[PDB]
DNA sequence: TTGACATATGCTCACAATGAGAATATGTCTT
DNA sequence: AAGACATATTCTCATTGTGAGCATATGTCAA
């Protein structure tokens, strides 16, 4: 199977392309007529979303974890375009820390603390996985550890896809391991924007300084330092001035910027 | 569906890779119904083709062929059949300076870019970012992209171009392409957080770890700069024992910290 | 179309902290 | 005390970090 993880940003909200009423990502089998793995997925996206597709890059290859029963191999791909879209945080509400720490995390830590305290031998162990990914025994919030966080909830039976005898589920579930595929694309994108935010596909042909920060903060799910975001784009030599002006939120002018041609030469 | 493995070891200051079929292919095996996970399935093919104990595997890249799917995995072990990394990629080892085989490669890569005037100004940008035709700086992380440029230029045995030009030892199917992905993945991990407790022994020294990182990255590193990087990343600790270095002199023995072995 | 407070933008300090390049005293043989 | 060559250990002039001002510059409900 070829599962597509296409992402767009609208009204400061990272959305993902979905099908089957947001219960599954656009996926399609790998046929004999398909030449490359990318061209074959472009066919299934065209006849299920009819949406223009930007450049794609591979994400990860997972094997099915079917407790019911031929095996299934899924190869995911990440795509960035401009905008059936469902937000990133409808399936992962605990990943948006723009407005501080969310409230659903407390219900997760309590369900994670009891799962660690269930076995005394695994107690000293499982408290370490709950401190590196989440924050049970302290630590900090690393937004890069998105995939490792979902695998812990799947292992603790705290999601609908785990099929525990107590139906404990946080976030909207998806068919099979489609929420597992979405978690890999978010962590991969978050790992790219922390050091070299090349996001000309999610933005327009020209944007401003505050608009790009609001987009990066929506992807990483963390409110960034205002002045520190200026010197990172300057040191990376990412954008340049277009020569025009616009109007910002609050009725104030700001210079318009576009991604440098050299950055579009990297892509 | 194929499961190809890229197992790497370091012996006598030379990063080797596990090979089968007389050093012409990596240990591979088709995915079947009995294998539960992709990792447990590859551990079975390695256990019978090489019988070698395997470390912890991480996924590399999934490639397509002309109908066969291949999935690569990277592994670091201590060498307990082997061929060096640079037998297939002689142009990647720059420990002794720029290899003279690069001069024969850039000349062939230049006539390929200059063959089409319209593609001239464009193709000269691939050989400058990856290689060094138009100058630039040597980036050891671009190992895979460098091999993709030789395959597209027809300068390898796997390209099957009418002028039979080949640099390095070829492999079956795209196995050298899988090895190029493992080297680029490994070299990207050691540049900032060299977690190589599997390649090293139970206890090593400062120069011994520097030689291993320089052997993997293929570049001689600064001595004092290598000291502050391992100290900042908090990777190793002292074992309380002294040793006899290359040169007959006392130097403290070091081991990877337990907290490092608790990650990944 | 026009007023005091009203909401982001460049442009600018500030130390804390890091960083490519060299330089100082400790020690391990074979002579 | 003649030297040999690698260890753990200062000093320096740079570049990225986090946290705080400083001069623009308004459209927004009233008149």
């Amino acid at each position: 199977e070829l599962i597509a993880v296409v992402t767009a940003i609208t009204t400061d909200e990272p959305r993902v392309m979905t099908v089957r009423e947001g219960a599954a990502l656009p996926s399609g089998p790998f046929e004999f007529g398909h030449r490359t793995l990318q061209s074959g997925l472009r066919e299934w996206i065209h006849e299920q979303t009819h949406h223009p597709v930007g450049y794609l890059e591979q994400l990860y290859t997972f094997a099915d974890r079917d407790r019911n029963n031929g095996r299934t191999i899924s190869i995911g791909y990440l795509g960035l375009v401009r905008e059936f879209w469902h937000g990133w945080y409808e399936y992962f509400p605990w990943e948006d820390h723009r407005q501080g720490r969310p409230d659903i995390l407390d219900s997760i830590i309590d369900k994670l603390r009891a799962w660690a305290d269930s076995e005394p031998d695994s107690r000293a162990q499982r408290h370490l996985r709950a401190d590196f990914t989440f924050g049970l025994d302290g630590g900090g919030w690393n937004e890069e550890l998105t995939l490792q966080r979902y695998e812990l909830l799947y292992e603790a039976g705290l999601v609908g896809e785990a099929q525990s005898e107590p139906r404990i589920n946080f976030g909207r579930p998806m068919f099979a391991d489609h929420r597992r595929i979405l978690a890999t694309g978010i962590a991969r994108l978050r790992a790219k924007i922390k050091y070299r935010p090349v996001v000309f596909e999610l933005m327009a042909d020209s944007f401003t300084l505050l608009q790009l920060q609001r987009a990066i903060e929506a992807l990483a799910g963390l409110t960034l330092h205002k002045q520190n975001f200026r010197r990172l784009i300057e040191q990376q030599q990412l954008v340049e001035e277009t020569g025009d002006m616009a109007t910002e939120t609050g009725g104030r002018p700001a210079k318009l910027f576009r991604f440098r041609q050299t950055v579009l030469d990297e892509r």
